[PDB]
RNA sequence: AUCGUAAUGAUUAAUAGGGACGGUCGGGGGUAUCAGUAUUCAGUUGUCAGAGGUGAAAUU
């Protein structure tokens, strides 16, 4: 039936990451980013750059012959935010309303099982 | 020295303490040992123009 890649999403707070590969993750099918789309750096991470950069990412794919993605969004994880940034809702919307059919969702924020020290020192960043 | 007398001679066990013992209970300690993902670095792979960071930038 479909052809399924995978729509790998990465959004942190400064970028947003829209990168489709194959089952395995070793072929690289269409990787376009919202600083590809805005020349301003505060806006790279901006809603309206995931979108555009998703609708390239999908125009990308249905000329490969991918029509459905398994979806694994992701955060910075790690000592950084776990929840992922204001990109990858736009994203995957636009990646849904694209034509593009969706099937499995997931969480691939990587997170650890402690961990090293977090950059900041003890009494944080003072804003 | 022996013998005879005598009711022959030792206070409780403190909701003080110490000790033993019996099933436990603890992220109490020491010495080994076994995980976990993460971080960074490295090796292979895949694409291609940005990535990072910020209020905005810039160093990179
Ligand atoms: C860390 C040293 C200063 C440097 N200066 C330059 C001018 C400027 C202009 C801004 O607006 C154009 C702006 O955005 C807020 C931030 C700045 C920064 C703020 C900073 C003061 C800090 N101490 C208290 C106030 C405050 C508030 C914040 O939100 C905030 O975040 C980084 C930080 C702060
Ligand atoms: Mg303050
Ligand atoms: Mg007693």
């Amino acid at each position: 039936s479909q052809v399924f890649g995978v729509a790998r999403i990465f959004a942190s707070f400064n970028d947003t990451f829209v990168h489709v590969t194959d089952l395995s993750g070793k072929e690289t099918i269409a990787r376009v980013t919202g600083g590809m789309k805005v020349k301003a750096d505060r806006d790279e991470s901006s809603p309206y750059a995931a979108m555009l950069a998703a609708q390239d990412v999908a125009a990308k794919c249905k000329e490969v012959g991918i029509t459905a993605v398994h979806i694994k969004l992701r955060a910075t994880g790690g000592t950084k935010t776990k929840t992922p940034g204001p990109g990858g809702q736009s994203a995957l919307r636009a990646l849904a309303r694209s034509g593009l059919r969706i099937g499995r969702i997931e969480d691939v924020t990587p997170v650890p099982s402690x961990s090293t020290r977090r950059k900041g020192g003890r009494r944080g960043r003072r804003l």
